[PDB]
């Protein structure tokens, strides 16, 4: 499968670098977006290159998103494209995982009224007011979507992840 | 007046420290709660000391708020004791000066619906979600409640919120 | 009023916000000058843009000046051009405020002799030797000069300024 | 199985994080043994809790062995205990994961001797001189020994490592 | 000889170890005197082991006086007794040599003025001021006093130094 | 003499900077070789123009080496013409001075068996596979080599090495 990365500076350097190396285990091609072409730097300091940017993604040729943490979903969040994408891919069913701050970006989608997850616990409030139903979990499974809160469940987050994507 | 901060580690610093001198300078009494007595430190290494916990605080005794920014209104809002603060502050009428990351604690106080104000632009859909009419301006004030958007906006942000404490 | 900052590099960054901001909110003009166009940095990571170099800088055109602290100030200081402009603003009694290692320029321009006011304390000793009757005070007006010591002292130092500009 | 990790601070951060979580997945123990009982903190700042110090360890209780990179086997590798339990649960035949400098724990082992591997390339040359026939590859997989170069490795390096615990 | 360090934390790395290492080879003892027993640490990072306290030094009981340089003389030099350690070896005669920043100090130990020296250039109009002949140049040699401005000059500080400790 | 440093970023910086100011003491002319022409970083902040690099220096013309520690040489050892230029000079009889994980060049160039010496102990195992008699001493003459162990060594180091060139 083609998965495709929402993401940007001062990304949570492991929620990025984990999910990236467990679905390459597996053969996924796995791709970066960003606003700019070049390298992004995380909150601790990696670094990893940029596939493309944001305006060049059409969401028809992914097959399956993941949104990792940090502080990057809120700047991430205010591109139209960014949102686009994401509104695409999760209205069509195709698998999600986000993680942490990850979900913003989905919020700001408009796609998670009447939807089962988890994010951060600094955010729920803001998750049940765009209509999550909000667990405290290590992993939630949603239909298309898996969700978890913080770089402590990344193991329990993609053993359940990389199941939807065989 | 008795004006009351609440606020934690990873505050932005500019966001607590221009509105205490501000108000300061007009005699006003500020003091800083947190969760432990102590000094906390802001995004960008300034420290500052608390003058009281949570626990301690009693909302009767204070008349004005002031919520900066930074990441630590995502660790208040977790606090019931924080929360519940704010909502007597803000729902008794008393002047609450808000910026950047800060309304998220009122998010979690629930008395946001129906009212005007801004934010940081990366939460203003979590605004729109708990009720709020958004507006992109440098400050605006809407009865008792003053807010502003990012560190450029103090110098407007302060001379509104000056204006209610007189 | 058309109040000038002079400043470089490793400024102390809210000796340089908190007159910036608080001096806007009274309606001034408020200019960044420093040796090249572009953008300088604090000790503690705040950038602002310069407005102008100290080459371009015409003293007839401002009616105040501000010299905040930080390492700045040792720089500064061996700039011939920098040094005129506060020797002529300062000899012509327009109003001039310091604070922390801001005064070094003022050492440097010659014009202390025989006047009163306060520094870091660092420099006392440095100040004594220009001529300076030196005073531990949150605050000192002489004449034209208000004069601090340190970041604590931030809301008596405008407070005082700001009656000058008046 | 248990799964025991060998390291002190400086750490690579995501060579221990990651086969961490991804261990976790299939459901194994992993126990991290150090000088110390606390906590220890990686090269990009991320901190880990130790399970054990080096004296408790008993190789016979473990099944497995990982030894991340970063700085932290030039120390580990100066402590006779922990550099016997390497040897101990190498030459028993156990699985064994290294990576990047990890392997400088096993050269002072003296179990390298006629066996086939890769590490940084930075100290190739103190592979060879062990006696290690050294191979640039992304993963070598010699009977109970994985081994991997850099953090670009970590898909391949745990894709074979898993298999052996199986 | 026994060699006394005046300094604290902030210190300028090199211009504290330099002289250190230079005078160890020559079989000087070299000793370190600080506000607190413990450890101080460098601008840049290095920490080295702090001897004695200003409080225990008796002057008598030292051969020669070393002031490098950093922040930390703007903080020794309000030390009274650090200060009288100065003014008391300077004015026996004793060989004494400084760097950068460190001849405030020697300025506040009011023991400089006719002497012919150098110093940062940052501060030579404090120089000038406390009574000093202010030299640019890489070493000056003026009876006891050894001075130097900058990292760039220490070849030529310990060259002249060391003919005076022979 | 002409004396020549092999290094890249991440040098130790007072391993640098304390050889490179002794031997311009004595006179001689120090010259810094890495990869790219331009300025190079030690761990700790220190930067230092680089004269030339390593594809132009002519081992012939160069009397004397210097090879400091850090990071730098586990980089500097997979150049191939780095490596030879070690591998002249040490070979020819030109003194040659290394520190702490600066002798894992002359391990690379081949010239180390039956030779007697030291290093960080963090590599000692990787000195006694290349053949070296590793003595744990502050300062060890073999020859042409002068060899150290850690910073706290340096006055040792260059003692023993000034000798060699006069």
């Amino acid at each position: 499968m083609k998965v495709l990365f929402l993401t940007a500076n001062e990304f949570e350097d492991v929620e990025l670098i984990y999910p990236y190396h467990r679905l390459k285990e597996e053969g996924h091609a796995v791709y970066i977006a960003s606003f700019e072409r070049g390298t992004i730097t995380g909150k601790h300091g990696y670094s990893v290159k940029v596939d493309l940017t944001f305006d060049k993604v059409n969401p028809a040729e992914f097959d399956a998103l993941v949104l990792p943490g940090g502080r990057a979903p809120e700047r991430v969040r205010l591109n139209a494209k960014a949102v686009s994408i994401a509104r695409k891919m999760f209205s069509e069913g195709k698998p999600v995982a986000s993680i942490c701050h990850g979900p913003q970006i989905l919020i700001s989608a408009g796609v998670l009224r009447g939807r089962k997850g988890t994010s951060y616990p600094g955010i729920k409030d803001d998750m049940i007011n765009a209509g999550v139903e909000w667990v405290d979990a290590e992993v939630v499974v949603d239909g298309n979507w898996v969700s978890s809160r913080v770089p402590a469940d990344l193991y329990a987050w993609m053993r359940e992840f990389v199941k939807l994507l065989k």
